[PDB]
């Protein structure tokens, strides 16, 4: 199954810039959603969603086609509350009809991480569109009330390493759990809108009890009001993830960088690039274009 990436037609760099700024200025305008968290985290997760159903063994799923706009990937009980991503994007496709969905779902997560402080990614377009018939079947993204050898071999399917996974989950710790959404209720820490290597400091130096919660799920929770995934806490319980996360907690650029590199990489996944397609795009953000 080859999935060529192809640009969208005479498009270049400017015209990125131009969703991204669009994306980046509707961030900063709509402030209030989710008890004035914003849409920034619920943006990454739907760049994370859209591409976590990719399958390395046949090349299916993955960000390339865009399928989350079809009725069978939308109503996936994983991607529950993904809906209120979605119809912050409809605006700005509407403004930018030509650019994929594919390319839409994948940029918001890139405008979204920048906008909240954290590192840049590079950006490569070229995503197309794909038929409802290519839509992946419901259930190839992870479970939340597993351990780390569930976590380790879920994400061997995505050609994640163990070094990759750490840092994606860290993933600056962003938004919250919502109990209507997944059972599991409550932040990973205090600052859920702005990119940091806190999971991995207060994984380390919380004192986490294990409680059930209103959807009778068992989760972490701290005295400091903060929550861990069962899959979240298992990174501390595996030595090869627990060497990880405190180095990641000891040192915040290196963290950046790797999660940049492993975010790009799953955003990437299943897709070919011709030798002649334009180098990736660096955004640059509102704040350094002084927006
Ligand atoms: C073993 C892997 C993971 C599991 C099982 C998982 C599970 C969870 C679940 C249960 C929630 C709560 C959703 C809700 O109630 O609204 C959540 C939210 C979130 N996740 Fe993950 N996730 C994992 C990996 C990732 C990774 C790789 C990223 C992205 C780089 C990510 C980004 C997010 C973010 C930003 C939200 C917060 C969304 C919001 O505030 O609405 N997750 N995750």
């Amino acid at each position: 199954l080859v999935h060529v990436a192809s640009v969208e037609k005479g498009r270049s760099y400017e015209d990125f810039q131009k969703v991204y700024n669009a994306i980046a200025l509707k961030l900063r305008e709509d402030d209030e959603y989710d008890n004035y968290i914003g849409y920034g985290p619920v943006l990454v997760r739907l760049a994370w969603h859209i591409s976590g159903t990719w399958d390395k063994h046949d090349n299916t799923g993955g960000s390339y086609g865009g399928t989350y706009r079809f009725k069978k990937e939308f109503n996936d009980p994983s991607n529950a509350g993904l809906q209120n991503g979605f119809k912050f994007l409809e605006p700005i496709h509407k403004e930018f009809p030509w650019i994929s969905s594919g390319d839409l779902f994948s940029l918001g997560g890139v405008t979204a991480v920048q906008e909240m402080q954290g590192p840049k990614i590079p950006w490569r377009c070229g995503r197309v569109d794909t038929p409802e018939d290519t839509t992946p079947d419901n259930g190839r993204l992870p479970d939340a009330d597993k351990d780390a050898g569930y976590v380790r071999t879920f994400f061997q399917r995505l050609n994640m390493n163990d070094r990759e996974v750490v840092a994606l989950m860290g993933a600056g710790a962003l938004g919250k759990t919502h109990l209507k959404n997944s059972g599991y209720e409550g932040p990973w820490g205090a600052a859920n809108n702005v990119f940091t290597n806190e999971f991995y400091l207060n994984l380390l130096n919380e004192d986490w009890k294990l409680e059930k919660n209103d959807a009778n799920n068992e989760q972490w929770d701290s005295k400091s009001g903060y929550m861990m995934l069962p899959t979240d806490y298992s990174l501390i319980q595996d030595p090869k993830y627990l060497s990880i996360v405190k180095e990641y907690a000891n040192d915040q650029d290196k963290f950046f960088k790797d999660f940049s590199k492993a975010f790009e990489k799953l955003l990437e996944n299943g897709i070919t690039f011709p030798k002649d397609a334009p180098s990736p795009f660096i955004f640059k953000t509102l704040e350094e274009q002084g927006l």
